[PDB]
């Protein structure tokens, strides 16, 4: 019961732009899950996760692809920065935390997993107990087949009003106190929800989810490589590698949820490696990170697509926000293409993040509309190619200024 | 469970190519545990473990030999980076942790031993309780010799239905809560398995495990010797050697599961010793590491062998996974040759990382296939030397690339 | 339980060759506790103990004597490494630990002490309760002097059968259930075993083992002296001597097992003192180490004795372990002298590590036999001067190998 | 109600040898206590303690004089090392601890102080509750002037029997259980002593004792002075002075016993000042350490007196210890004089501690008797001048050896 290499890339194709290779890789990894759990007992142990190591610059999709991947398989996920554990110079943060955190993440996974499952039932019972105070039921009933006319037009009346209308004052009993529907409603929900939920029967779900589906994204694992010094003193970082193997090559670790294996968890490390090369990773890590994939630096089209396609692109969002003031914003193809060329420019000119650059540029170009929105009520402003250039040109052209306000 | 040296080396031979000297070393050790038992009280508690110190390059087998050695011995094992405690002014953990961890590992094993031993007894009584809800048994019974017709076609009915067919709804009491068979089953099993397991028995058992068969493996021991670039931080690395002394000389450490004595734990310290010499260790430690053995670098022939001969060889493992997709992979002998050859080349032209290299090369090689797979069910794909060159020659040629991908 | 100095030196002489003066010092320390134990209330607590300070090279027997003295004393022993507490840039655990550990160590002895002490009592009562089910005793009895004919030939019959024979099916009552002697026996043992064990006592019994018999061995008490190089770190070492004082002065520390008074713990400080001198210890501490004793470096003859005279000498150890495989090892006098000379020579040409060198040397010399043993069953192998030469001479000479193998 | 400068010195003259100056000084400070608490309210605030700073070598009486002084006024006391708080380079110990500790010290003062104070009261309330079970009192009573005939001959009967007689079986109620007077007595006493032990009525006793009579002995405050560096970097210590000011010039500090002032606690810091001079202390401290006193180095006579006079001199102690074996030791004037000259010699020759040196010398000189004591039963050994010189001469003469075994 699992998707496949290609079928996976499709799903990822519905959220990430470009980076097909990387996709194919997280695709395979995810598939080998369903491949192992499909073998004899003697192998299940022998075959270890095919960890992937992503190589690319920022703003190009790395981390998203992992989120999306873990999401795509509702798998416990966690993102850490290799350097977070480098503060060993004097401070102290230990790797165990990674898995430790992962489990938590899982317990929240499984938790929320039950809630949203029967949240309706709760709300139902919740509003099924608010009608009792509105129309004090006369003890004893039932007996015939009038289940349809049983709730009485009374309860049915307040029913419609409650879920769809006024009603915002009364007192409900718990353990009897005055309150208010809009809140007493959110008071019962949690209570009711309790009844449905279970306890120690969360272990073989969370610890299992983790140990069998968890995914870890180890960011900038390149910030913890060799470096110019010596393989002895500058170990303040190499030693951070020597601290991950246990996690990477199967070890254990106790958590406030029990014991977690880690023997076969999917690790996806990533770096730009524009200084150090994956080859500088200690041999144990090289060994355990078999799948190597390089991501490409984004292009204006990517940018153009990242501005539009996304169900919640900054574009749609902005339009949304200004509609709050009565203004009707509209980004036109040329406009978008233009914001796109604006980002690319700045990335190119100055330092180069990636899709990141879209935020300041867009918020910059809309400064005046953003400030004047209130007075632009009822108007229809359209951001075309003209607009954009006579707002962003001056700035983009000015590299120095770009390093500050863009 | 006590086999002879020559035999122990024969098992080891099944998962590790070459390194005979190392195999004999470890086998002698394992073997003495049986010899010591044949001894009288006095000697039995005078004869200590012949801790090993392995000397060799990376990816040649030092650790693999220790795992496999612990496995055929069925003993709680544990890897530890010597450096995990190093610091020129940092923090780190405490060495005793090594015994806490090893002990957890002993409990884990024991739990398993007992569960699978009487898993039936559990599942049995488990469903034996799911039938009671399905068919409320009328209090009081027995009396005659009708044991067959006693479970009444009623229970017998559900029983087949339950075990075989359909799993799916009701409410069973614990501490009365609606559930679902397919799940209430797993719930009851654990609940039932419990009653069977004797805590003190497994706690004591888990201990003897560690105390009488523990095998700890200290990697990168040479990363603790002298150095010379300082005085404090170096005699601080030495600090790690001092801290380990109690464990190797015999001491007691307190753990969740009780008090553990280290006097009979076998220690396998490993090291490349390219910079320092085993003579650079602190005397007390050199004293506690009687047996010394040097493992040798692997050769291309070795890689070919490593590729297919070991038991769950990566080759056989690849084939297994692919089969899951209905694909039949086969490796040409020359295919196997070109691969070992590619790896060697890279290890030679970049960073030599031993047998480890084989993984990365094998993954890259079979990626296009791995991604297709599903779309090749029923096909017999053969990896001949032509396939191995078309997919790796260029890569191997690009020394930069190899530093990134292979 | 208290013997004279002269007698302790006699016990000491069964395991440690030479170092008579030290055996004496230690002998006095011990007899001295018994003496203080003979005083009145007035002095019992107004008698400042006589901690030892051992001065000597490595591998000459300082630790050994303390251990073995702790054994004949049958006292919980612990061995601290003076430096563990220094840190010119670390945390360095706090000395409290020494009494902590010792206590954990005391507890163990006590536990396994009590058990193996009155085990017979349990197994006896255990089976004494299995005969009750075999031959249901008729209530009320006794009265005359028919004590040996009272158990009746019935109980006496099953008695012999039980401990020496069949009988493997029966149901016993605990808290009434069918079982099986083979296991119902063990089941009872632990149950009864409980009865005898006093948890409110042994905890105390532990403190009474510690506070009044506890021996501590502080090593490298010389790696704590002034030094000179700098000044900050020195007072950082001296910090350990300052902090060390209360223990040797006589105080109370708190453990997970209660409060413990360090007042009668015998302290054995020890050091090589190659760079530093006792006179360089902090005045407070010097005066608190009234008993001073030196140990002489060992000589080849000594090695030869260490090799054979001691009770369970490594020689008698190997010969024993080999006979376990049915091999008759005979060490010729010529063979011993060469082992001793080989060790001495390596200690001369590389790092001198005292008697420890004999271990590595002996092991190496014996590996081949040690591996082949099983197949050499029934044969005789004489380790004589010629035998020693073939196996060691090449290695001893090759100074680079000796820094790795011997 | 207080002694006087002279009268105090005498008390100190009863335990310390020489060092009259320092005595006269601690005397004065102690007296100013009784002088301030004797002035108008406006002054009591204005006048602060006249802190004393002792200047002298080790082994001459400093700390002893402070103990004796705090004892002489049963004042809370504490001795700290200035350097203890210098481990600030990387570790961490804070001065608050000092007062923090001081209070504890006080609560222990007041504690054993309270018990023996109202010990009678407890026992009374104890047996007063044991008669209730013996003669179950009839509820309701009193009313007339029959206080003498009220206890009834019944309670009065058991009263005498109890404290002076049999009665050793009964059950008392606590939290109702059978016991035995002989024990049921000691059980009630403590349990009763609890009610008395001023629960919260311990505050205005400890915090008061501390705040009004506390004495702090700050050892080696010279180890935290200027030093060759700069008044900015080497502040790792000068900053330690900047941390005592608060305490010395009155601040506060919270303790698990409440709040403590510190405004006027007597501080007695000391140092040898053979490197740094009191002039190097930061100005604030100099200001707050008004009384400056120099102690002199001990003399053989001092040594001679230190050996004999003390009610528990090492000499008496030894004679005692050996009597445990039947031997009758006797130090003769010439003998002691000789041990004195021997200590002085070594102090002079090598490094010079002080009285300290008496421990090893005496224990060295008695080595043989100490070892042979057992066989010397019934004999009368006399350590005269002869004995000593022909046991200690060769060693004292040998400076080098002196630095090790003396
Ligand atoms: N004969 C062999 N020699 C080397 N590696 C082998 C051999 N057979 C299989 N392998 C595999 O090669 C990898 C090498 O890892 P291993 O830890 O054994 O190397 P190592 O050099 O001993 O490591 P370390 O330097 O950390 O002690 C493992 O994944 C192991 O399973
Ligand atoms: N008479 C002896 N003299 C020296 N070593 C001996 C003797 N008998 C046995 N040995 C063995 O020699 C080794 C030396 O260890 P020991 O701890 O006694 O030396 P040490 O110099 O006191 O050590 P450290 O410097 O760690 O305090 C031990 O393995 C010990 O068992
Ligand atoms: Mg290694």
């Amino acid at each position: 019961s699992e998707m496949t290499p290609r079928e996976i890339v499709s799903e990822l194709d519905k959220h990430i732009i470009g980076q097909d290779n990387a996709k194919r890789s997280v695709a395979i990894a995810l598939r080998n899950r369903w491949r192992r759990m499909q073998l004899n007992e003697e192998l299940r142990h022998e075959v270890t996760p095919k960890n992937i190591l992503m190589i690319g610059p920022t703003g190009v999709g790395k981390t998203e692809i992992a989120r999306r991947l873990a999401k795509l398989a509702n798998a416990p996920f966690i993102k850490v920065e290799a350097t977070k554990f480098t503060e060993v110079g004097y401070v102290g943060k230990e790797v165990d935390s990674i898995i430790r955190d992962l489990t938590d993440a899982a317990v929240k996974m499984v938790r929320v997993q039950a809630i949203e499952k029967n949240r309706y039932r709760a709300e139902e019972l919740a509003e099924e107990r608010i009608l009792d105070v509105l129309i004090p039921p006369a003890k004893n009933n039932w007996g015939q087949t009038e289940q349809q006319q049983e709730p009485s037009a009374a309860r049915q009346a307040f029913r419609k009003k409650l879920r769809e209308g006024q009603l915002d004052d009364k007192e409900i009993e718990i353990d009897a106190r005055k309150l208010k529907i809009k809140d007493a409603m959110k008071l019962l929900i949690e209570e009711e929800a309790a009844k449905l939920v279970n306890p120690e029967e969360l272990k073989q779900d969370a610890i299992d989810a983790v140990e069998q589906h968890g995914i870890v994204f180890i960011d900038e694992i390149d910030k913890i490589c060799k470096r110019g010094e010596s393989s002895g003193p500058d170990v303040s970082r190499e030693g951070v590698q020597r601290d991950l193997l246990p996690l990477v090559e199967g070890c254990t670790v106790s958590t406030k949820h029990g014991m977690v294996k880690t023997d076969h968890i999917l690790f996806i490390a990533s770096g730009a490696f524009q200084i150090a090369k994956p080859s500088d990773l200690i041999p144990e890590l090289q060994g355990r990170l078999p799948i190597r994939v390089e991501l490409q630096a984004l292009t204006t089209s990517d940018f153009e697509r990242i501005l539009t396609e996304p169900n919640a692109s900054i574009t749609v969002q902005y339009k949304a926000l200004m509609a709050t003031e009565g203004v009707n914003i509209e980004f036109t193809d040329s406009g978008i293409k233009r914001i796109a060329e604006a980002a690319w420019q700045v990335n190119e000119s100055t330092e180069n993040i990636g899709a990141r650059r879209l935020h300041t540029v867009l918020e910059r170009l809309m400064e005046e509309i953003s400030y004047d929105a209130s007075d632009l009520s009822g108007q229809n402003i359209t951001i075309d190619a003209d607009y954009v250039s006579k707002h962003l040109d001056a700035l983009v052209a000015d590299e120095d200024l770009s390093r500050f306000i863009l």
